[PDB]
């Protein structure tokens, strides 16, 4: 299991100790407050009122928590995943990333606290 | 395990099928959008900018997801709990509740989708 902070301004993302392997079932819970620029802050689902202006994940709002597994594209995490299994052929290290537009992470702030565990399978 | 919706206007709370027993470890993941009255909506952590005007749970923001276990007082849930154990002497059915001021639930809208499972222990 892994617990750590994911900084909103960390464009490369936060690498975890979790290596997702075929057949694995995992659970993620994410909490906290972060911003993609404004003085306001949002939770791990991001800002539902803000337009997508080139986000690294088009399937979640700006400011949402997303992830990559090995060399996958971005996958929405939001507040978390419950006893979740990955798509076929998706495997490898889990990296957590704040959803923002490439090159615009410098004015971000805050972070999410995240737990990941592997479940019975 | 249990999956269901918790309506923001449900003042009595949503009873789940989970009976928390001594020693149990549980995980909860909550997602979605709801409001305590304004046109805007907030996620399961509620509205960090809104003052507490008599919330059923003073340890969470207005519009946050909270719970009671048996005859316990309210306990924050927010986006979820990861492999969590209850305080001593807390046991019974888990009821999930939107955090608002008593008697002011009538103008609430939206809901959270919540999963609860018991973990290995
Ligand atoms: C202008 C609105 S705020 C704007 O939103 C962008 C993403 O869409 C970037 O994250 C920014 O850095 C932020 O200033
Ligand atoms: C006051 C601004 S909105 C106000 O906030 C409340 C709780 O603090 C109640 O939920 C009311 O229903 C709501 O209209
Ligand atoms: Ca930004
Ligand atoms: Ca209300």
């Amino acid at each position: 299991a892994w617990k750590g902070e994911v900084l909103a301004n960390n464009e490369a993302g936060q690498v975890t100790s979790i290596i997702y392997n075929p057949g694995d079932v995992i659970t993620i819970v994410a909490a906290g407050w972060a911003s993609y620029g404004p003085t306001q802050k949002w939770g791990p689902q991001g800002d539902r009122e803000h337009p997508d202006q080139g986000l690294i994940c088009h399937d979640a709002f700006c400011g949402a928590l997303v992830m990559k597994i090995g060399n996958s594209g971005t996958i929405p995490v939001n507040t978390g995943l419950f006893r979740w299994v990955a798509p076929n052929n998706v495997q490898g290290a889990i990296t957590l990333i704040y959803n923002d537009v490439p090159g615009t992470y410098g004015n971000n702030s805050g972070s999410f606290s995240v737990n990941i565990g592997k479940d019975q399978s």
